[PDB]
This record gives structure tokens, sequence and C-alpha cells, in this order.
């Protein structure tokens, strides 16, 4: 039982902007549509019925941890962009941690979407998805929000094939445990093969380290969801990058798009493109298709 009186009153006020009453939400706990460390995602119906995704935080039982998670993620309610996942609300109840209610993404996560062999997305399709992500990140960057876990697995596709940058704020979790490792300076699970060289060294994340991650995501897109550096152990990712080595050009990646990838992985953060610049460059490449 999570008591609101215990939480900081400023946090309570922010949360009360988006509260959803229990009688307004039906959750199908027998229908898992995603699995996280803090809890699973379930088919839900928000009431006029709306199909939604209900993310559980029930594995978080300590009130201090719940409070911190809400604090870090509530800013989500202040964002609005076609390429950024929105928050429908938060359901507080009598037993259990708060439920995070999110728009349902009918086509699931971007990585599994492009890996699906029946889909067989074209080069044009994939660059298009990459451009959508760039626009979403341009928006987040304009709000000075640093994502810290951008990857194809963490972007979703809705019923109209609009890509939503996801897995941030109240939706944050590890949705595929295979790609998080404790072999890093923090000793906690991190997406080390998506991280900028300087984040691995200094444990700091910036919009420019998000740009690095976006480069990796572009590589994922053009390989149709191949895992990056399959032949590099998590023990070696830092020295691999220090040696100047980088992901190789995907067979079906246009030369100019690979140049963009390489720019995202420049060892000096300040030399890497802004997301504004990425949108411009990728838009031109897309238009030639
Ligand atoms: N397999 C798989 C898989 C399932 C879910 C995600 C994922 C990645 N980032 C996220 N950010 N928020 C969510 C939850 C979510 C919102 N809407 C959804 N619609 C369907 C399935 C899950 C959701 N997610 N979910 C990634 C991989």
């Amino acid at each position: 039982h999570i008591d609101l009186s215990a939480l900081n009153p400023e946090l309570v006020q922010a949360v009360q902007h988006v509260v959803i009453g229990p009688s307004s939400l039906i959750v199908h706990f027998n229908e898992v549509i995603g699995r996280g460390h803090f809890g699973c995602v379930y088919h839900g119906t928000l009431l006029k019925k709306i199909h939604c995704a209900v993310k559980s935080l029930n594995r978080i039982t300590d009130i201090g941890e719940v409070s911190q998670f809400l604090t870090e993620g509530i800013i989500m309610k202040d964002f609005s962009h076609p390429n950024v996942l929105s928050l429908l609300g938060i359901c507080l109840r009598s037993e259990g941690s708060p439920l995070v209610v999110l728009p349902y993404m009918k086509h699931g996560d971007l990585r599994n979407f492009i890996r699906n062999e029946t889909h067989n997305p074209t080069v044009k399709d994939l660059i298009g998805f990459g451009l959508q992500v760039a626009k979403g990140m341009k928006y987040l960057a304009s709000k000075k929000f640093v994502h810290r876990d951008l990857a194809a697995r963490n972007c979703m596709l809705d019923e109209k094939f609009t890509v939503k940058v996801a897995d941030f704020g109240l939706a944050r979790d590890m949705y595929d445990k295979e790609y998080y490792s404790v072999h890093n300076k923090t000793g906690a699970k991190l997406p080390v093969k998506w991280m900028a060289l300087e984040s691995l060294q200094t444990q700091k994340f910036t919009t420019k380290s998000d740009v690095w991650s976006f480069g990796v995501l572009l590589w994922e897109l053009m390989t149709r969801g191949a895992p990056p550096y399959p032949d590099v152990n998590t023990f070696d990712i830092t020295v691999y990058l220090l040696q100047g080595r980088r992901l190789l050009q995907p067979e079906y990646c246009p030369d100019p798009l690979y140049e963009v990838m390489l720019k995202c992985w420049h060892p000096k953060a300040e030399m890497r493109p802004s997301f504004s610049e990425l949108v411009s460059r990728i838009s031109a490449i897309f238009s030639t298709f």
C-alpha cells in the first residue's frame, strides 16, 4: 500500500494532474505484452472503451524507490510530440504500486517489427523509421531531456506505423534483459553496446551520448535488427571503441547514411551532429528514395 501522504506534496500535485481512478481501468493480467524488471506490461482498457497498455511497477516495493521513480518520470506528462510516447495516466489504488497507463502500440517494438521476416521492410521503409526517431529525439533534446537508453527495442510503432520514442520516464524499464550488462563502472545493468565512449568512461549521459545511441539505432534499422558487435564481449566494448573501431557499414545501408552513423560516433562529443542536423540530413537521404 503506497500512501500519498508519505510522498513529497509537490510530487503528489504533479501526479494528481494525471490520476486515473481504478473503476476507470480494466487490466487483463493474463495478457502480457511486455516484460520488465519493475513489472510486466498488460492489455488494458481505459474508460467509451480505449485499448491501452498497462505497465506494472509492482516489483518496486520500497516507498523511497517508488517516489524516486515517479519524481524522475512525471515530466513525461509535459511532453507532446507525434514521435514521442505519451502518458495516458497513473492509476493509484489500495494494494500495489501505481500502474502506469500508456497508449497501446499495435505493432509492438521497432526491433521485432523489422526482424519479422513476413514484414520485409525495404531500405526506404527503414530510413523512414529512422527519420521519425530523429524527429522524436529532436523534440526531447529541445526540452533538455536526456533519454539514456535509445535503441530499436525501445521505440514502438502504433496502428498508423508512426514511430514513438519510448522506454523513458514512467515507461522506463529493461524490456530485453539480454542487452543490459553489469560490466561497467557503475556495476548496474546498462546497455553498454549502445553507450557513447565517454559515458562508459565517465558514467555521464548527455544529449550527445543520445546521438551516439541514435547512430547505433540507425545501424540496427539497416541490418533489420541484428545485434550490434556480436563478436565483442561486454568486457571489451570500451577498449574496442578506444582503438577507433566502429560498427561496419550494413550491406543495404546507402553510403551517405553510413557517413551519418560515423558522425554520430565521433570520439569528441561536441563534434557529433545535433538531432536537428540529423533530421535535415536523413530527410534529404530519405527523399532520394
Ligand atoms: N518482445 C518485446 C518487447 C515488448 C515491449 C517493449 C517496450 C519498449 N519500450 C517501451 N516503452 N513503453 C513500453 C510499454 C508499452 C506502451 N505501449 C505498449 N504497447 C504494446 C506493448 C508495450 C507497450 N515499452 N515496451 C520492447 C520489447
